[PDB]
């Protein structure tokens, strides 16, 4: 599924992410956009045999189990496949654990390169929230 911006703002808001660890909402939506283009189904292979999955491009190295990442913690205790679903619960529930792990949203390279320090509010402008 290929989210609306305002639409996705509302679901993440819904599932507890607005202000989660002081990361306001526009961050989450900004991260989402440059990581996956708002597409539940993005997968991108990493040079270290690992794969990034779903809206937030979550890593199979530490967070999910995808069955082909020889070295792998499954810290979110979930198959990577469920991060590609159209319901973002799994994707949201895993990212709360990432943002808490003692690096915050710098865990999302795109967030760090594309959202950090910007007017992240502009990504919820006009959205009925
Ligand atoms: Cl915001
Ligand atoms: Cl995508
Ligand atoms: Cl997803
Ligand atoms: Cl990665
Ligand atoms: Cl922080
Ligand atoms: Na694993």
């Amino acid at each position: 599924k290929v989210f609306g911006r305002c639409e996705l703002a509302a679901a993440m808001k819904r599932h507890g992410l607005d202000n989660y660890r002081g990361y306001s909402l526009g961050n989450w939506v900004c991260a989402a956009k440059f990581e996956s283009n708002f597409n539940t189904q993005a997968t991108n292979r990493n040079t270290d045999g690992s794969t990034d999955y779903g809206i937030l491009q979550i890593n199979s190295r530490w967070w999910c189990n995808d069955g082909r990442t020889p070295g792998s913690r499954n810290l979110c205790n979930i198959p990577c496949s469920a991060l590609l679903s159209s319901d973002i619960t799994a994707s949201v529930n895993c990212a709360k654990k990432i943002v808490s792990d003692g690096n915050g949203m710098n865990a999302w390279v795109a967030w760090r390169n594309r959202c950090k320090g910007t007017d992240v509010q502009a990504w919820i402008r006009g959205c009925r929230l």
